[PDB]
RNA sequence: GCUACUAA
């Protein structure tokens, strides 16, 4: 990026410095080093010379010298560059800054000064400052006529290496406070304040009373004080903060002191993890979990594994429906034997019997599918009524009425009472896991499933999956494709499989499944069925199973038993009782299952396939609770009992409880019970990988993957990486909305009241200094609170009036979305009148649904909480935009500024309210959200606001990062840490390592030194702090507050009132708890609940210390960051006690906590300190209120634990596998393409994460899967779109129909199924052009478009361009889209809802609302900017049914299976796709197949429609503009291995509602009315301004009057298309894993594109031309002009490099004419270099060939006193093109580029005594600039740089290799507990030059060679054997010459050469044996093929192989010669 | 609950 030169001595300059005067030039120097580098590159990015501080009244003397500069009065001003064009002069003053206002000054001042001359001279001068932004690199122009001008301009700047030095200056001069005084930008800058008038309540307050009863009395005054200090007033900010700050030095000097002085007191005794210390706290486990829990021994307790029983198919029987029904209905009848519900199973198959007339079922049903099948609503009115066939009346297809004739009164009862359990109506039932007669039972169960499941399907392993994307899985990794194969053939995939595809039919059927009818539903399996009984939402099911033999079933708990037949054997599984929302899992638990294995087995070859899938299914299939508690508690199981400081004992003696139910859950306890004491014994077989640094990050780091260590779940060894995921991964197994409500509410309600009576009677003093729980270091805080306060301030001035903007605190409320949000809000007051009328009715609808069931099958309150509880606090739940409206009507919000009202609503609003609703996420452990007033919101909102702002300033505090952000900066902080141990181990044992290397003589004396020197250590504390919000004093918080600088007097009283009114807040219960507590039936023995609610009086409890959860999470933050800002300071002053050095990096995140603490020792050892860090680690956290959890809190020596984002050894890693785990069902299931988008997504998001390609297209595949599930678009479904369109594959069908997404990889991570779309343009782009203008630009190629033919193309090509054109421009661009008949639902909790009623009942004010928008269209998309426009915005949105239908909630289960059912029933209205074709009612999905044909054949293609496509898709996006550029500017080079991971920032491609009022009418309300220019231009060369109004002027006369719909609705459309292009979108934060550091976006592009092709090997990228194009106005100068530069220095480098320092001209002449770099000749890149403005560069170059003047070098010296002479005499010992001496001591840059360039030279071949110098361009391995990887390279290799033309004496002629010496890589131990070795680039010696490697390669290689090629005992002597050879070598010309052959020809050669036998080899023809007659020229091959068989062959490494094969090659080939095919007729014709 | 008619 940068030069190097400046780098080093400005790093240098650091350090040299003491005092800060010196250290504020070192930043002045700084800034100017970065002006002139942005201008440096830009001149060459414009192609103009480039100038630095150049007056300007010289300016105009090079365009006219006439007039002398005296008489003509110029402005005297110092611009950096000039340029005259058009009569026109352009002055440039480059500038690099984040905000354009230092730009505007000099603007404003160029613009005024330069017009004294330009009415003067009558010449126009226009003002052009170029400012760049020093992060983001974006570029700001002012000049419009510049605009024109350049089109594009090359942006790859790096800043990034600048910052580097900017840390170092602000690390030692940053903590004096003399430094930060010179770094100011009006030194402190305080805003307007936000209130008028303080708070007197707040000095009354009886919190605020009970604040100073435990605060000291010389404190009591300090608060009194720091409150009523105004910053503003008095001379500095920082009076009273310094002030307070010096008071508290006393004590915190002390304290500092106090735990930094127990490093002495420490000892080697920590909470380490060892076998006994786990094997104790499972024994307390046991001993609490046989009390808190029923164990049980017997094997009747357990519960279903898995809720399904499978069993093999019958291929015998039929695989018809109607054959099924009747199958099982005769197989039902046929059970035989007595059970106890055996007549009742006999009577179902009775009832389902059909038999002589199977011909009427097939009509009947047909009839009411149909009847269904015509309409889009569900058939209302008309009775459903069942026909008589046989016994059974059937109701529907596989649906059958409960005949209660058929079946006796007691036999139904027994079926339905005890068996379905439908009227049935004290501790957990558990499993001991500790009976090895269990564990064996549990074990026996996993062998039984093995025996049956390992067994093949014997179907085809071919299924969609498969079948359509095993093509681009198999590409990526063949491996993972056979993985594939392995599993689909095994009878694992079509057990899941037939559940999945059974259970989809279970949820199908279960729909319409009525109280009188039992439903059959069966799956692709003809032995397997389920019969869903009558449900009482709930699925009552039973699995049926026809199994061949007796127990040739799998069992995983959950049959009932099997039963013997008439035929065969049937099992009838126990009925189960499920979920919908259950249900739909295991419908996507294929999906879950495949990649369940496919991640375990992914790259390891030691696990065993059958027993990964023999655990998935139970993993996969697992819907019951008890798996939950084992997977999440696991995780920190085994990691605690893997780290070096863990308490393990606790963590499994209290926090681990197994809920073993199940009986898979038994064996799975065993399995991480035995993990537990495997990881002990692995601490140590961990390795840390060679760390191969040299400067500017790393490649190879991080920890090695060492195949040592053993799995968890399955038998095999695994990989660290591997053993990491085996244990985190499990949790994401675990399933959402397990957790029932009724039991969740209570443990939540039970656990707040539990820690608030804690509080109320233990916790009584709020300070200390012993450290106690809930208890705050008062004076320690205060300080501690002052020193950072000051540094969050110093380091940024105008902080308030960064608040006031960021958070919109200065704009009215109805602008912040968090406002204007349609989320939960809860309103307080009197509803007790609505909420008993509400119950009631669904009191009686209860009685309505009771009384329809009665008839059937006899089978069979808020008032009473009201009358009951006394003080009950009415509540209710309603929405925060309805809140705003409610609020704003009554009038007490307004357009006030919202800080303004938040400040008075603070004082106005005295007792706060919340209630909690549950979460119930897959953590087995619920968590809650509390949620309460809006009124509250508006004040928490200021207070969390203002701490944002503050905390982001801290780089310590991680919530300000955004999104995947953290694990950038996890790296970034561990690699400032792996190299500071490196450096400063080299500073300190320096001195003792000389003396090592100086007697290694007697080595006994070496070890007594190397003994007492310095010792490394590195640890990590991966903390987890235990209970943030509950277990924390509130108090602390107050001083925050207080202390404040950017905070006003009257500002401070208001806010601490809240404050103080937020400890006297009251929790209501919500109603559905305390309905459960309302039905006694003898209460709770201890009754907590019952305890703070006074026998359950109030619904209200007061919750006072416990700040409630997620409510105050930056404050606390900061106060977490003050408490770690304090750990520091105790480290940093204990380690310059014993004398060395110490690094600190501390990670805040609300609870989540990371401490990296990097020592480099000299006096004690290691494992005191470790104890030491532990001690003060509680110490620092309990010093501030905050304790932290031994329990989950691990240490190690390199992993990194952080909101779940792992870091190892520098290389960052998170486990890929859980985004994998969501493409299953996480969609709104609203349309094809709309569902995969979200689908795609996740998988988009796994590749982030470090994922491999061949899973990545995994998860494509399963989406897809699911995707076309919904909706029944699978191979082989209903909606099955290849035969109702022209295309050969579903490739080809366009995605927006659905088919598959055909794209690399590379795109869809990019951009994403658009890149199918965009990868079907390419494909043209590549095939429909000619060989010129192909190889160009993308640019280029759109341009030849509109000169193809139409004819040309074929059926499906012309099919998707009618679509992409006439459908997908203008329409998330979706065609095909379901409509629901979906009802708006109860809508009475709101009140603006009910305001919408009274608008639409009373005439005329519904349109006057439509006529007032049509005068104020801006509130149509945006909500209004005031309180009128806000609130008619609010009415207005409920006209859309979809709007009124948001505001409800609907189940995905539900929904999922309503998408299956209305498939085959007309949903996509046809109306919204032939209006488009044109400028009936709804169709069904075959039709809207038929019916797109019908207008899509209409169309019309021409050369114009197509390039309409070209402009709106590819040259319209600047990204899809590089994206396609990329992709066909490729090209892939050398193939290496993922050794070093590196993270990388995603680069760049690139007023809102204000701006639409401005366009409604022309006039705004200055840069705005700029922004409105473009907007015109965008409506006008679209041109839909017109489009619009013709499109309603026509309609009024198509319609008659006036119909304000279309009026609107069409002006809508309008608007929105608008706000895309106005409000512009947010450029996130995204990172992904690359093989190496993405600084720009070239960078990024290459490596992006090099980690999604294979897995094994990642690859380096080029590219032809820049890819960084800007548009379509932007048509190669600056795309042609760099690869000159890569040329020549490629060329200059690669010639000093390793050709002869003799003859390095030649070369270079002969190169430089009859060459081409990169398809560009030599010639011409050498003029653009030489007609260019930069020749400095380029000097050492242009001195060789003689190009080099005297203005070069006088500009050379210019830019960091010579004479062309003084270069010819210096420069006659230099023999280098890459470097010339121009003075004493000053050598020349050519600026080296890298090598993996050179094959991209093509031209004749230069041949060298016997080397070929082009070939040697052309290898790959012989180019590194490694001694030691060249000497021990390979002869094959080699081989390729040979010609020789009958050379000799191989020794001579290598006299053209350079005799330099050459760079080797060596490697050092670093001396760090975690020990590694370091490795870096040296300069070697003199006698390891680039000749002596090629020597020693030949000798080492060839002597391999000759004994290899010997065929007798003699070697390469004995003309015997010479023979031999010549014949070997004979048949190698006269044969193929394929690549084996020639191999061996030239390695002959090589040995031939070198054994001085060359004057023979060239006159080597076919020997006299095998030429008959040597005139006549005939071969006896018979004996060539006998001599190749009578060659006996040597099997040596590597030839044994390799001369193998050649043989058989050359014997097939040579057999191939003779056998001529003839034709039958030919012979027949000669004789 | 969603639907169709009757009734206050
Ligand atoms: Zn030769």
């Amino acid at each position: 990026g940068m030069d190097y030169q400046e780098y080093q001595q400005f790093l240098a300059r650091i350090n040299t410095a003491r005092d800060a005067c010196v250290a504020k030039d070192i930043d002045v120097d700084l800034l100017m080093a970065r002006h002139d580098y942005f201008g440096r590159e830009l001149c060459k990015s414009l192609n103009i010379e480039y100038r630095n501080d150049v007056p300007f009244i010289d300016i105009i003397l090079d365009i006219r010298p006439e007039v002398d500069p005296l008489t003509i009065d110029a402005p005297h001003i110092t611009p950096d560059n000039y340029l005259y064009i058009n009569n026109v002069l352009y002055i440039i003053d480059y500038k690099v800054s984040v905000s354009n206002e230092s730009s505007v000054i000099t603007y404003d001042k160029y613009y005024e000064l330069t017009r004294d001359i330009s009415d003067r001279l009558s010449i126009p001068i226009e003002i052009v400052i170029i400012r760049i932004d020093p992060v983001s690199r974006d570029l700001h122009i002012n000049s419009d006529r510049f605009k024109e001008l350049y089109p594009t301009i090359v942006v790859d700047i790096n800043f990034n290496q600048f910052f580097d030095l900017k840390q170092l200056l602000y690390e030692k001069f940053g903590d004096d406070e003399e430094f930060l005084l010179k770094v100011a930008h009006g030194d402190f800058t305080l805003t307007a304040p936000w209130c008028k008038t303080g708070c007197p309540e707040f000095w009354k307050h009886p919190i605020y009373k009970e604040f100073k009863m435990s605060m000291p009395v010389p404190e009591r005054r300090l608060f009194e004080e720091s409150v009523k200090f105004n910053a503003y007033e008095s001379e500095r900010w920082n009076t009273n903060l310094v002030k307070i700050r010096e008071y508290t030095k006393k004590d915190y000097s002390e304290h500092i002191s106090k735990s930094a002085k127990n490093i002495f007191l420490a000892s080697g005794f920590y909470k380490q993890p060892n076998k006994n210390e786990i094997s104790e706290g499972w024994t307390l486990m046991v001993e609490r979990v046989q009390d808190q829990r029923e164990i049980s021994k017997s094997l009747h307790d357990q519960k279903p594994s898995i809720h399904f029983i499978w069993g093999a198919h019958n291929p015998g029987n039929s695989n018809n429906a109607t054959f099924k029904l009747i199958l099982l209905s005769k197989s039902l009848q046929s059970i035989k034997g007595i059970s106890t519900y055996t007549e009742a199973f006999k009577s179902l198959g009775k009832m389902m019997d059909i038999g002589d007339k199977a011909i009427e079922y097939e009509e009947f049903c047909m009839s009411l599918k149909s009847k269904a099948r015509s309409s889009w609503k569900q058939i209302m009115n008309k009775k459903l009524e069942p026909k008589q066939i046989n016994n059974a009346l059937v109701l529907w297809e596989q649906q059958f009425m409960i005949n209660n004739d058929l079946i006796d009164k007691s036999e139904k009862l027994k079926l339905f009472k005890n068996f379905c359990g439908i009227g049935k109506h004290s501790k957990p039932k558990i499993l001991d896991f500790d009976d090895a007669n269990m564990y064996l039972a549990s074990l026996t169960m996993m062998e039984q499933s093995k025996k049956i499941l390992s067994k093949s399907n014997g179907l085809k392993p071919d299924n969609f999956i498969l079948n359509e994307f095993g093509s681009r899985i198999k590409d990526a990794n063949k491996e993972t494709y056979d993985n594939m194969h392995k599993i689909f053939e095994t009878g694992y995939w079509q057990c899941i499989s037939d559940f999945s595809t059974l259970m989809k039919n279970i949820l199908s059927v279960s729909q319409y499944n009525r109280h009188n009818t039992f439903r059959i539903a069966m799956c692709a399996n003809n032995n397997v069925f389920a019969i869903v009984f009558p449900s009482a939402a709930t699925v009552v099911y039973s699995i049926i199973v026809l199994h061949k033999e007796e127990e040739n079933i799998f069992n995983p708990g959950c049959l009932h038993g099997t039963f013997k037949c008439m035929n065969g054997y049937i099992s009838i599984s126990r009925a189960i009782r499920l979920d919908k929302e259950r249900c739909q899992r295991i419908v996507s638990s294929p999906g879950l299952f495949l990649t369940t294995c496919l991640l375990f087995k992914h790259d390891n070859p030691t696990l065993v396939m059958s027993d990964i899938m023999n655990f998935s299914i139970y993993t996969s299939l697992s819907i019951t609770k008890s798996v939950l508690s084992l997977t999440e508690p696991a995780r920190y199981m085994i990691m605690n009992s893997l780290a070096i400081s863990s308490n393990v004992k606790d963590y499994i003696a209290e926090k681990f409880s197994p809920y073993t139910k199940t009986l898979f859950s038994v064996y799975m306890t065993r399995l991480i019970k035995n993990a537990c004491f495997d990881a002990y014994d692995q601490r140590q077989r961990v390795q840390l990988r060679d760390i191969y640094l040299s400067d500017y990050d790393i490649t190879q780091k991080g920890i090695k993957d060492n195949r040592e260590l053993t799995s968890i779940w399955f038998p095999g060894s695994v990989t660290l990486k591997e053993y990491l995921t085996q244990i985190y991964l499990p949790f994401y197994f675990n399933a959402k909305g397990l957790h029932e409500k009724h039991h969740v509410m209570v443990d939540l309600a039970k656990t707040i009241l539990e820690i608030e009576c804690e509080q109320r009677e233990n916790i009584k003093e709020i300070w200390s200094t012993n450290c106690t729980k809930q208890t705050v270091n008062l004076k320690i805080l205060i300080h501690s609170l002052c020193k950072n306060l000051l540094a969050d301030t110093s380091r940024h001035n105008h902080l308030r009036n960064r608040i006031e903007n960021r958070n919109n605190f200065r704009r009215s409320i109805t602008t912040i979305s968090t406002f204007t949000s349609s989320k939960s809000c809860l309103k307080i007051g009197d509803f007790r009148k609505e909420k008993e009328l509400q119950s009631v009715k669904q009191k009686k609808i209860l009685e309505v649904q009771s009384r329809k069931m009665r008839l059937a099958n006899p089978m069979f309150n808020y008032e009473m909480l009201r009358n009951a509880m006394p003080n009950y606090t009415d509540y209710i739940s309603t929405k925060v935009f309805d809140r705003l409206y409610e609020l704003l009507d009554k009038k007490v919000l307004t357009d006030k500024p919202v800080i303004e009202q938040i400040m008075d609503m603070m004082i106005d609003h005295k007792k706060f309210y919340f209630t909690f609703f549950n979460k119930g996420q897959k953590t087995s452990k619920d968590r809650e959200i509390f949620v309460g007033e809006y009124e509250a919101k508006m004040c928490m909102y200021a207070v969390e606001r203002i701490a944002k702002e503050r905390c982001k300033l801290n780089p310590d505090e991680m919530i300000s990062e955004p999104g995947d952000g953290k694990l950038k900066v996890l790296e970034q902080k561990s690699e400032q840490e792996i190299r500071f141990l490196v450096e400063t181990t080299r500073q300190k044992n320096r001195e003792i390592d000389e003396a090592i290397e100086a007697l290694a003589s007697n080595l006994g004396k070496i070890e007594k030194l190397s003994l007492g020197k310095a010792k490394g250590l590195k640890m990590e504390i991966n903390a987890d702090m235990s209970k943030w919000s509950a277990q924390d004093v509130f108090y602390k918080y107050f001083w925050l507050i207080a202390l404040d600088p950017i905070l006003y007097p009257q500002e401070k009283e208001r806010i601490l009132y809240f404050m103080c009114n937020y400890m006297d807040k009251e929790l209501i219960l919500p109603d559905e708890l305390l309905f459960n507590l309302l039905d006694q039936k003898v209460a709770y023995q201890n009754d907590i609940i019952a305890t703070m609610t006074n026998q359950l009086n109030s619904n209200t409890v007061l919750i006072k210390r416990n700040w409630l959860q997620g409510n105050f999470n930056y404050t606390s933050s900061y106060v977490h960051s003050c408490a770690m800002s304090v750990y520091k300071e105790i480290l940093k002053e204990a380690i310059t006690l014993l004398d060395g050095s110490i690094l600190v990096n501390s990670l805040v995140h609300s609870d989540d906590n990371q401490t990296s603490i990097t020592i480099v020792q000299d006096k004690m050892e290691n494992d005191k300190i470790i104890d030491f860090a532990m001690k003060e680690f509680e110490r620092a956290c309990l010093t501030f209120g905050c304790q932290a959890n031994m329990k989950k809190t691990y240490v190690t020596n390199c992993i990194k634990e952080f909101v779940s984002l792992f870091n190892l050894y520098g290389e960052p890693f998170s486990i890929y596998g859980r985004f994998l785990l969501t493409s299953v069902g996480d969609c709104a299931y609203i349309g094809p393409y709309e569902d995969l988008a979200s689908r795609i997504s996740s998988a988009q998001t796994a590749i982030k994460h470090g994922c491999p390609p061949s899973l990545a297209w995994v998860s494509i595949a399963i989406s897809h899967w699911m995707t076309s599930l919904t909706y029944n678009m699978l191979p082989g479904q209903s909606n099955d779109p290849i035969d109702y369109f022209p295309a050969e594959n579903r490739k080809d069908i366009p995605i927006e129909l659905n088919g598959v997404l055909d794209a690399p990889l590379s795109m869809i991570s990019t951009v994403g199924l658009e890149s199918g779309n965009l990868y079907f343009l390419i494909k043209l782009l590549s095939k429909y052009t000619p060989v010129m203008q192909k190889r160009e630009s993308v640019v280029n190629q759109i341009a030849e478009v509109k000169n193809w033919k139409v004819e040309d193309l074929t059926d499906n090509e012309i099919f998707r361009l009618k679509i992409l054109r006439y459908l997908v421009l203008d329409a998330g661009r979706s065609i095909l889209t379901p409509r629901k008949f979906t009802t708006a639902g109860s809508l009475r909790k709101l009140y603006s809802f009910s305001k919408y009623q009274d608008r639409l009942s009373s005439p005329g004010g519904m349109v006057e609302l439509f006529t007032y928008l049509l005068e104020k269209p801006e509130l149509l998309v945006t909500k209004g900017e005031d309180m009128k426009d806000y609130m008619e915005s609010v009415i207005f949105r409920y006209n859309s049914k979809r709007f009124k239908e948001s505001l409800s909630i609907q189940n995905p289960a539900q929904l999922f299976i309503e998408q299956i059912l209305f498939s085959h029933k007309p949903v996509i209205d046809f109306s919204g796709i032939r209006d488009k074709y044109i400028n009936l009612g709804k169709v069904t999905f075959t039709e809207a197949y038929r019916l797109l044909m019908r207008d899509l054949s209409s169309l019309e293609l021409t050369n114009d429609d197509i390039q309409v496509i070209y402009s709106y898709i590819i040259l319209n996006d600047p990204m899809m503009i590089t994206i396609a550029n990329t992709h066909i500017l490729s090209i892939y080079g050398s193939p290496q291995r993922r050794m070093g991971m590196s993270c990388s920032t995603m680069p760049e491609f690139r007023s809102p509602a204000l701006v639409l009022r401005a366009y409604s009418k022309n006039n705004p309300d200055t840069e705005m009315a700029r922004d409105l220019v473009h907007l015109k231009e965008f409506v006008e060369n679209t041109n839909l301004e017109e489009k619009m109004k013709v499109r309603i002027a026509m309609n009024e006369a198509e319609k008659g009057q006036r119909d304000i719909v279309f009026e609107l609705k069409e002006m809508t459309r309008f608007y929105q298309v608008c706000y895309e292009y106005v409000k512009s979108t947010e450029h996130k934060i995204k990172v992904f894993i690359l093989p190496a550091k993405s600084y720009t976006t070239t960078d990024f592009c290459s490596l992006m594109q090099g980690n999604l092709i294979k897995d094994k090997e990642w690859y380096t990228v080029h590219y032809l031309k820049q890819i960084l194009s800007g548009g379509h106005k932007a048509i190669n100068a600056t795309s042609e002009q760099n690869i000159a530069f890569e040329c020549f220095k490629l060329i200059t480098h690669f010639a000093d490099s390793f050709i002869d320092s003799l003859s390095r001209s030649a070369f270079l002449q002969l190169i430089i004419d009859e060459f081409s770099y990169k398809d560009v000749k030599v010639s011409k890149l050498y003029d653009i270099i030489k007609n260019g403005y930069n020749r400095t560069d380029f000097i050492p170059l242009l001195f060789r060939t003689g190009d080099l003047r005297q203005a070069d070098l006088d500009k050379y010296d210019a830019m960091k006193r010579i004479l062309i002479r003084s270069l010819d005499y210096l420069n006659n010992d230099i023999f280098s093109l890459s470097r010339i001496k121009v003075g004493l001591d000053e050598f020349a840059t050519i600026k080296k580029a890298h090598f993996s360039k050179m094959v991209s030279f093509e031209g004749p071949p230069i041949k060298t005594g016997l080397l070929d110098l082009t070939e040697l361009m052309k290898s790959q391995d012989l180019l590194n600039l490694n001694y030691d990887n060249i000497r021990n390279s390979n002869l094959i290799s080699f081989s390729k740089l040979i010609c020789c033309e009958g050379s000799d004496n191989i020794n001579d002629g290598l006299e053209f290799l350079s005799d330099d010496p050459m760079n080797f890589t060596e490697g050092e131990a670093i001396h760090s507990t975690p020990i590694f070795n370091i490795y870096y680039s040296k300069r070697g010696e003199r006698h390891m030059t680039y000749r002596n490697a090629i020597k020693l390669l030949i000798e080492r290689e060839t002597k391999i060679f000759e004994e290899a090629f010997t065929f007798s005992e003699n070697g390469f002597i004995s003309p015997e054997n010479l023979g031999c050879l010549e014949a070997v070598v004979s048949l190698i010309k006269l044969l193929k010459t394929n690549e084996w052959s020639t191999v061996i020809d030239k390695c002959i050669h090589i040995c031939l050469i070198k054994n001085g036998m060359d004057h023979m080899y060239h006159s080597f023809d076919v020997p006299k044996c095998f030429m008959g007659n040597p005139i006549t020229r005939d071969i006896n091959w018979v004996m060539f093929r006998e001599f190749i068989n009578s060659l006996p062959g040597t099997d040596i490494p590597p030839w044994n192989v390799m001369t193998e094969n050649f043989k058989k090659k050359c014997i097939a080939l040579i057999n191939s010669k003779f056998e001529t095919q003839r034709d039958f007729s030919e012979f027949t014709k000669l004789m």
